[PDB]
């Protein structure tokens, strides 16, 4: 079922303007329970979330459709609050957007180190398609 290996993707985020401003790669990976990701910004790398097996297949649907999906520990970029020490099960939750009439799966993270002011990341939909399917 389940065809893929470790693959990279480029990750965008609203910036404190609110404006999707290119941020780094997302590295997907596959490991013998569930998912890991992780951030990497030219730098900054470590992991971002990662998730269960049970979770896989909602993670697949998620980043390809738009649904939702449970992390077992999320970590966020440096500023989010889970960054410092993360938190476990955490739901993302994914629909789609059009950028520039080119569709992007976006979700939210963490409250900041701010009140609401969570952040938003988008990934081309594109791009999670061709791996995750």
């Amino acid at each position: 079922k389940i065809e893929f290996s470790e693959f990279t993707v480029k990750i965008k985020n609203k910036n404190n303007s609110n404006n999707w401003a290119d941020l780094g790669d997302l590295v997907v990976r596959k490991e013998e329970d569930g998912i890991e990701t992780g951030l990497n910004v030219g730098g900054y790398t470590a992991t971002f979330f990662s998730l269960e097996e049970s979770e896989v297949n909602n993670f697949i649907k998620a980043m390809t459709e738009g649904g939702s999906f449970k992390t077992s520990l999320y970590y966020g970029y440096k500023d989010e609050q889970s960054n410092a020490n993360g938190i476990q099960n955490k739901e993302i939750i994914t629909k789609i957007e059009k950028i520039d009439d080119f569709e992007y799966i976006t979700f939210l993270g963490d409250k900041i180190k701010s009140g609401d002011k969570v952040v938003e990341y988008a990934i081309l939909l594109e791009d999670l398609k061709k791996n995750l399917k």
